[PDB]
């Protein structure tokens, strides 16, 4: 219920193309530099958990995962 998955999904192997056509997530892959420093943030800092509080997207990131890529 609270949040949605986690530091594993992205921390897991090259997630983000996935992110790249389905989700709105997308969006940041193709225009703010954050991703890069995200993609970092994804293998080493389980802090993530908190840090999707300051980042909105890296939220919907979570319901596609979570969602089974499904709905």
């Amino acid at each position: 219920q609270p949040d949605l998955g986690l530091t594993q999904l992205f921390a897991d192997p090259n997630l983000i193309e996935n992110l790249k056509k389905n989700p709105k997530t997308s969006e940041m892959m193709k225009d703010p530099q954050l991703v890069a420093k995200l993609i970092g943030y994804k293998q080493n800092p389980q802090a993530i958990g908190q840090d999707l509080f300051t980042d909105p997207r890296l939220m919907t990131i979570m319901a596609t995962l979570m969602g089974v890529d499904l709905n």
